[PDB]
């Protein structure tokens, strides 16, 4: 059980999340609606909110995603989209950690989430810090799915400590980094991380801990099955780094679990 | 307000028409379990249910589908898959009439059903036959999604009539035929026809009945949104053929809340 108020945060921001994928902006211009196909973003089409950017494909990585102003919550969104085939995406992924001490002392974190974000880092940091001026009163949030988590964890992890809190709400996230790069994402300040997992979903299974993987704490976890609606009572905060008994367990992983966040993610009716 | 049993039964048969599209069926052996992915069958799982003949592209329009045996529910079900990848189907939708007065005299239906229905008919009704001896107080029922529906309530009218009731369960079904078939299907006793539909389902409203179709009466019609679930009070009775106040309005169709009754249906996560 978390409060009603962080139950709401979470699931707004995973159909912020889920509006990575479907929402209406392969070239929709700065301002209009943000709006999405098969009702996946409601509490969304509900608030003012509008993009400041849309983008796709962008840099080494190929990162899709949005930045939108909300001024009914005021907040500055940045949504990452995760694979377009994540069963694809989950087959052609390398457990490659590389070093990461441009963000942090001796952290090890996986090559390709850090490879793509910084290609696409400063683009975006620009684009950030003119909104946060803009409405120097609204709460930046970072959030994303899947990969999108991941960008969104690294993103964050990394544009911190510039005089605004950023925070992070990821879904269903690979693991990210080393237990030292864990341990930076537990303790660092300058706002929180919120790492959501549904049951055994697989996506936060990998890259297995025998790969010297580590999950930042602490960790979110639905308990409610696929297809099934969430209230407050069925998620459990699990305190302590690579925890077990959340979605940590050595039982057998699924997929669908992975696409039922709040509701229906990483694809769209 | 429909009853609360009668939404058991609206769930359960939605249940079995997902269950053609997610179950692990191909061809499983026979007296194998009815399982699906994705959360997608579970009152099916939790009854004593059992394949009792598979079919996969059988005939002349690649049919899909399944006979299944339930002990718990003491039913014989026979359940027929829509199109593999629906937007394509109803792209290529061919709108021509044909002649099956072996149904009901004078009764005209969509070709491309019938067609395929008449192909696979025998080797069904003997193995259904077969099954209503060794189980005859079971009640046989018919069920489908879209052009599984289609199936189902032809399937059915042919079927009718040679001793035992065809109950016959539609989700977001199209049109199957002429006005002569619709008060066919409408009055027709022996078996009891529930047309389920979804708020603006596309499947339904075609064909478009300028190509000269008709709608049986009455028409269950789910009023409550796409992902939202479905309580008692957002099905709603609606009577008349060819009535209007249900999926049958005009505004525009969705294909998402085609693939929403009482869960995902349709596709599989
Ligand atoms: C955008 O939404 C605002 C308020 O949230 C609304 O007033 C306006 O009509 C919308 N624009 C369009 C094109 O719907
Ligand atoms: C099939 O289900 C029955 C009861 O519904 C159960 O007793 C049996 O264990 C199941 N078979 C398998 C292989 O799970
Ligand atoms: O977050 C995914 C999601 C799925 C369905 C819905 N919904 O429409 O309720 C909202 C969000
Ligand atoms: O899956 C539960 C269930 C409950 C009632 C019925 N019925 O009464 O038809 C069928 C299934
Ligand atoms: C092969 C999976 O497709 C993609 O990678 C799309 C994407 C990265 O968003
Ligand atoms: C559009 C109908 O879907 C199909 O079954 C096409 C196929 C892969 O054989």
């Amino acid at each position: 059980e978390v409060s009603q108020d962080l139950f709401n945060q979470f699931n707004l921001f995973a159909q912020y999340s889920a509006a990575a994928y479907c929402g209406k902006n392969n070239d929709a211009p700065a301002g209009t609606n943000i709006t999405c196909t098969g009702n996946a973003c409601p509490e969304v089409e509900k608030a003012d909110a509008t993009f400041l950017y849309s983008f796709e494909d962008s840099g080494v990585g190929d990162v899709t995603g949005f930045l939108a102003l909300d001024n009914t919550n005021k907040l500055i969104v940045l949504s990452f989209r995760g694979s377009r085939s994540i069963e694809n995406w989950i087959g052609n992924l390398n457990f490659d950690l590389k070093e990461i001490n441009d963000i942090c002392s001796g952290c090890r974190g996986h090559d390709g989430f850090t490879s793509s974000w910084r290609s696409v880092a400063d683009t975006l940091r620009q684009k950030v810090e003119d909104a946060v001026r803009e409405h120097p009163d609204y709460r930046v949030v970072f959030t994303g799915h899947s990969l999108g988590g991941a960008l969104a964890t690294v993103a964050g992890a990394d544009l911190r400590g510039n005089g605004y809190d950023i925070d992070v709400f990821s879904y269903g996230a690979p693991r990210v980094g080393n237990r030292a790069f864990a341990e930076f994402l537990t303790v660092q300040t300058g706002g929180t991380l919120y790492r959501i997992t549904h049951t055994n979903d697989i996506v936060p299974r990998l890259p297995p801990r025998e790969f010297g993987y580590s999950h930042s704490s602490p960790e979110y976890w639905i308990k409610s099955g696929t297809l099934v609606p969430v209230t407050r009572n069925d998620i459990v905060k699990i305190e302590g780094i690579d925890a077990t008994g959340g979605n940590n367990q050595p039982n057998i992983p699924d997929i669908p679990a992975h696409l039922w966040y709040f509701g229906l993610i990483g694809t769209c009716l």
